[PDB]
């Protein structure tokens, strides 16, 4: 497989080897911020990263993901929409070349400049690769980014980056905690998806932050510095890895929020 961004092996392409693809669950999708309806039913929100334990940064040519210590719930989302306890096993983002795009998610069919994805397994499945196999296995956290005032609790992920330029370069990032990436307020849309990468599983309950956070452009500017190809081949910049909105068919968005 050969599947990335680009215009010969780009989201279009992709369905001729995951036909799951034009699935009935793919994601991502629009937000329509008047349509999506308020649910008294959700429960509240519970995002438990006080034990959180980053291991390592890691570029694998699609982005660049910091990894956890997963072997026991030190770092787990619960509520909102949830059944059980789902374990964060990762976290990685998707941009743009430009500010005015990046985001896989958008609301009202505003794209931001950046997306952030939390990466939560079901516990109940006992490992990642049996929870993608379930329809209710993972859980991811989406935020998105938009351009303004720096985000302190990002510059050390920034400040790594040109030690993982290449496809296969990792790094470090032990004591890294992922509150920081936050915003203030756990207001949410909740619906049911997919993977936004080969595999495309729909095994997904989608947890999107209303409000994004900032980040600087100075920030951004050196997420696009990074590399899709692997040291030794000829340079492409990663920038604009993320998959377009996907049809909504037969789901709903629920809002946790009037
Ligand atoms: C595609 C399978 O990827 C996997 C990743 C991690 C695990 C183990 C864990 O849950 O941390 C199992 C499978
Ligand atoms: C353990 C790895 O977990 C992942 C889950 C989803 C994706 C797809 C995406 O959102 O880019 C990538 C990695
Ligand atoms: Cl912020
Ligand atoms: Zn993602």
């Amino acid at each position: 497989h050969h599947w990335g961004y680009g215009k010969h092996n780009g989201p279009e392409h992709w369905h001729k080897d995951f036909p799951i693809a034009k699935g009935e669950r793919q994601s991502p999708v629009d937000i329509d911020t008047h349509t999506a309806k308020y649910d008294p039913s959700l429960k509240p929100l519970s995002v438990s990263y006080d034990q959180a334990t980053s291991l390592r940064i890691l570029n694998n040519g699609h982005a660049f993901n910091v990894e956890f210590d997963d072997s026991q719930d030190k770092a787990v989302l619960k509520g909102g929409p949830l059944d059980g306890t789902y374990r964060l096993i990762q976290f990685h983002f998707h941009w743009g070349s430009l500010d005015g795009q990046g985001s896989e998610h958008t609301v009202d069919k505003k794209k931001y400049a950046a997306e952030l994805h939390l990466v939560h397994w079901n516990t109940k499945y006992g490992d990642f690769g049996k929870a993608v196999q379930q329809p209710d296995g993972l859980a991811v956290l989406g935020i998105f980014l938009k351009v303004g005032s720096a985000k302190p609790g990002l510059q050390k992920v920034v400040d790594v980056l040109d030690s993982i330029k290449t496809k296969g370069k990792s790094a470090d990032f032990t004591n890294f905690d992922p509150r920081g990436l936050l915003p203030e307020s756990l207001d949410y849309w909740t619906y049911p998806g997919s993977l936004t990468t080969p595999p495309l599983l729909e095994c997904v309950t989608w947890i999107v932050l209303k409000e994004p956070i900032s980040v600087s452009s100075e920030q951004v500017l050196k997420f696009r510095k990074l590399n899709f190809n692997g040291e030794g081949e000829p340079e492409e910049l990663m920038v604009d890895n993320w998959r377009p909105a996907q049809p909504l068919k037969n789901r709903q968005i629920k809002a946790s929020f009037k």
